């Protein structure tokens, strides 16, 4: 019965994830002056350079080098010698409207509940109730580790520590009737990017001692736990400098750390309009109301829809097991209780405020009490 | 037992699809001069543009302008009334050499079977008996619906179709003991950009007549059966003028379509030292072979790496029920006859050889013959 499951994360200053906050803070900019903004805005992040690319038309007036300059202040790279300074890099803009063709088939002359989907897609929700947060202990601990790495350079104990970071945790688990026990951890991967002058046994220490015990109950490691701290050997060129970043190129740590299922959209930089981002939230409700209503210790979801379409054309229920009720019985639950047009998704979970940069780092899911963490109760 | 799933798939004209292209058609050009070039290469488009970012060091002396250019015209990008044109497009470089410090924890001194992954993360690979290529029908009738536009916009017949083009397929399937059986298509989404002369309705009819009944068996299509066919009733802006693409932005459509599972690695753009994509196909070439092999009807398998480790930090097993034989006996049998060494997978798959551009559309896997779908014969 036991098996091997691994997921990772990665920090506020790995490339690809400056980009998902970079373009998130932008949303947020422009949701502050225009709840309505219609927002598709990608960044791209390479040596000296944030690159906005997308699609804005919106009323508000936002300064570009501003919004990126402070996100990239807020992650930490202030200075050349870590790579990345957001007081002299480069930030280029090729922003554009909203193709008409797109706003016409979508939003335009249309009653805010019966708007088009923004696209074309598939998205999954999942719900597992081997944690509180209903969350893959395999990334919530993964995510825990960057966010104590990201403690402990802000605080200063570990200064040698730069922004970029990546975790990543196998967990060893048992089952039961298609549950799943965590019982140990088998293997810790950890590498973060660092200054020159701090050796490889005074960071592995550091990373053990101060990092992965600070975060992990000592119940779950034991002599056999196998430890890759900094693997590599040296990290001392890092953040955009090291490797290109791309806004939606970490879906998975952004949902569920390779368990449950993902339909390939991004979420950051993306107004609610955007069913790759508004139906996600709304599968993630969906799975969550239905583990802590009871009804199931786990179960994905799917939701798809058409571009222009409100209703989704498909949802689809799993419960791997772990429900009395049959999926078709879920399903006919969901179906009573749930309203899955964008339109209506909006309202339910509050996607016009300026939150989303908040959800760029540390996972979308499993976090703050956000409106799609907050079950829904259930009539059936 | 009867249950709904829906997968995508986008055209060669598609915004991240031409990125994915590109990106594998440098990565060849470097790879036919010096097959041990190290390459990372993420590709941007956005009206008029062409990026290339990364990090490449490599031997070869490549144009870069040519291969980008061949590429978009390849797809079919030729004059300025579609949108995008090859000939007149801005192309620009931000490449640079592979970070020095991932060189030396990765390859540099190792010997080639015992290098390094070139990243931590996980991948999964994923099997079905469905169909005779071991897909999802779901994915494989989208990627068809794609090809069948193509071709007919290439052979002159619907001379109004433009490159940019998304399809989307929800199949009715029922259950036996775990294995998945389609009966019939439910819903079928098709866009496409067009020209500006053509109405909704000559559209609508011929993508019913022409591309629907010419790639979806009749015994699937009912008069139940939803079709939303230019569903935004215009898509004349399209290509990077509609919607920034980037690469690594299809990861789904690339895979399974939202079965199985993904560890969010894009794969093109990079050499087989990028594990997101060399484990990906090894993984896709065990299930397979699990399948091909008779030891079950489906399979999940995952993987992970830590960066400068050569083997495996885990591998796990998921049949779904389709096997008489446990997990456990399944991953003994994996064991035994796969080593997933990078430097081990890159003689078995053949993976500098230049054939990764024609892997950028139409999905990876279940096409072609390439290596990773020539089942290997499994000893137990
Ligand atoms: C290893 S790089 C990906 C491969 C890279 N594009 C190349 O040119 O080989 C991916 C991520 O790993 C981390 N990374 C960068 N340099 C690293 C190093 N020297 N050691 C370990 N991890 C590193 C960063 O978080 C980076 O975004
Ligand atoms: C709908 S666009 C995504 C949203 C867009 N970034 C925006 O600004 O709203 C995503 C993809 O859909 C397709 N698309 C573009 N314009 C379209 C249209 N007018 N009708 C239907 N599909 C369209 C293209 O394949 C494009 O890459
Ligand atoms: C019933 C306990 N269990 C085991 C697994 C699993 N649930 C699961 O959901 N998944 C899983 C994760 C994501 C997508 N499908 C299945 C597994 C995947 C792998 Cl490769 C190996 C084992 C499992
Ligand atoms: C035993 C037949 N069956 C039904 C499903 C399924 N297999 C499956 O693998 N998956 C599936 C796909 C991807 C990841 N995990 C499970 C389903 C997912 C959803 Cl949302 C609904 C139904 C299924
Ligand atoms: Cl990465
Ligand atoms: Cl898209």
């Amino acid at each position: 019965g036991t098996f091997l499951f691994t997921s990772e994360s990665v920090g506020e200053g790995h490339p690809d994830k400056i980009c998902d906050q970079i373009s998130d803070a932008v949303l947020d900019a422009h949701l502050q002056q225009d709840p309505d903004a219609k927002v598709a805005c990608e960044t791209v992040a390479k040596t000296g350079m944030i690159l906005l690319a997308g699609e804005i038309t919106s009323r508000a007036a936002v300064d570009y080098q501003k919004v990126v300059r402070e996100a990239v202040k807020h992650i930490g790279y202030d200075d050349s010698s870590k790579g990345f300074d957001y007081k002299t890099c480069n930030v280029l803009v090729a922003l554009e409207q909203q193709s008409p063709d797109i706003a016409q088939g979508v939003h335009l002359d249309r009653n805010e509940e019966d708007i088009g989907a923004g696209d074309q897609g598939l998205m999954f929700g999942y719900a597992t109730d081997e944690t509180e947060e209903c969350m893959p202990l395999t990334i919530v601990l993964a995510h825990k580790l960057n966010a104590k790495l990201a403690e402990l350079r802000r605080n200063g104990t570990l200064p040698w520590l730069r922004p970029d970071s990546k975790t990543q945790v196998t967990v060893q688990y048992m089952q039961d009737r298609g549950a799943v026990l965590p019982i140990r951890v088998h293997t810790i991967v950890i590498s973060v990017q660092h200054d020159e002058e701090v050796c490889l046994d005074e960071m592995r220490d550091a990373l053990k001692e101060k990092v992965i015990k600070a975060v992990v109950p000592a119940k779950y490691l034991d002599e056999d736990t196998i430890y890759h701290l900094q693997p590599s050997g040296r990290f001392v060129i890092g953040g955009p400098q090291g490797d290109a970043g791309l806004t939606g190129r970490k879906i998975i740590v952004d949902t569920y750390g390779g368990w449950g299922a993902h339909g390939g959209g991004a979420f950051s930089g993306k107004d609610y309009t955007k069913v790759d981002r508004s139906a996600a939230y709304a599968a993630r409700w969906v799975a969550k109301s239905l583990v802590k209503g009871g009804l199931c210790r786990r179960v994905l979801v799917q939701v798809s829809y058409a571009i222009g379409v409100s209703h989704p054309l498909s949802i689809s229920i799993f419960h791997y097991g772990t429900s009395q009720k049959s999926e078709r019985e879920l399903l006919e639950i969901v179906k009573k209780n749930f309203d899955l047009r964008p339109g209506v998704i909006v309202r339910d979970l509050d996607l016009k405020k300026p939150i989303y940069q908040r959800t760029a780092a540390y996972g979308h899911f499993g976090r703050d009490s956000f409106p799609w963490e907050v079950p829904k109760k259930l009539k059936y």
